[PDB]
């Protein structure tokens, strides 16, 4: 906790909901608030709710944890659709991405519980990475089969524990782990080098239901600084004009 930057987290009981202080997150869309939780969206249909924070990030080295619960009651596979994390250019905007705006800059952790794709080749659910220049869209039909970094399949509804999420971003490395299984341990997920995001971009999250639906609940969002060495070359570029991107070793 020496490293929490508290003004990038999201903790209860939500600073500035039920007092007088001031709120570090914007409440979105069908967000709605409890003193336990934030839920994006109920169990209900055709909803789209998201959390922005309010003070873009200037850390180049970070890692955050994500406590969550995604849980409804529909019958066999009948539930979806997901929650969106977010490391982007803009904030607030609503849309087709779980919630939130298509054709963004920077980096989405999709977090995905119905197949759309009648041909997919993944078992869901499914979280994902994608990074965004503002030119891509995520094909939600086929659960973005062709903007995918990379992904892992994830067993995270309706779990009778907590369940969290790390991501984790340092010099070009993104590491997204889990805990799903209640064993107090990170599992990995995906781990990825030669991704370029710049700083001074927003941490959100977001959700959205369709013609199927579940609770997507977020208990908390704890950002840490990690503390990682810069020499003086590479610290005097200006990191807040890095273009989303994402280089790529040869065959
Ligand atoms: O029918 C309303 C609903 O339509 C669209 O959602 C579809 C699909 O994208 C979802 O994955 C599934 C499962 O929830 O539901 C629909 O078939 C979207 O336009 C959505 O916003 C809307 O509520
Ligand atoms: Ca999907
Ligand atoms: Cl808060
Ligand atoms: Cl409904
Ligand atoms: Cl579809
Ligand atoms: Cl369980
Ligand atoms: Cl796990």
């Amino acid at each position: 906790s020496e490293h929490l930057k508290r003004e990038h987290s999201l903790i209860k009981p939500y600073q500035g909901v039920g007092s007088s202080s001031m709120p570090l997150w914007d409440f979105q869309g069908s967000t709605i608030l409890t003193s336990q939780y934030v839920r994006l969206t109920p169990d209900e249909r055709s909803k789209e709710g998201s959390i922005w924070n309010h003070q873009p990030c200037f850390l180049k080295d970070w890692e955050m944890h994500v406590h969550f619960k995604v849980h409804g009651t529909g019958k066999k596979n009948l539930h979806g659709d997901g929650i969106a994390l977010w490391y982007t250019r803009d904030r607030l905007v609503p849309g087709p991405v779980f919630g939130s705006k298509d054709n963004f800059h920077g980096l989405a952790i999709f977090l995905d519980t119905y197949p759309n794709d009648e041909t997919t080749e993944r078992v869901f659910p499914y979280i994902s990475v994608m990074v965004n220049n503002g030119s891509l869209s995520y094909d939600h039909s086929k659960d973005g089969r062709w903007t995918e970094l990379a992904g892992c399949t994830a067993d995270f509804r309706n779990r009778d524990h907590d369940t969290f999420l790390a991501v984790r971003y340092s010099r070009g490395r993104l590491t997204v782990m889990t805990d799903l299984e209640d064993k107090n341990e990170w599992k990995n997920c995906i781990d990825i080098t030669g991704v370029r995001l710049p700083t001074g971009y927003y941490f959100g999250a977001s959700a959205g239901t369709g013609d199927l639906s579940d609770n997507h609940d977020i208990i908390s969002m704890k950002l840490f600084q990690l503390m990682v060495e810069h020499t003086p070359d590479e610290e005097n570029i200006d990191w807040t004009k890095i273009e989303p991107s994402v280089n790529f070793l040869k065959s």
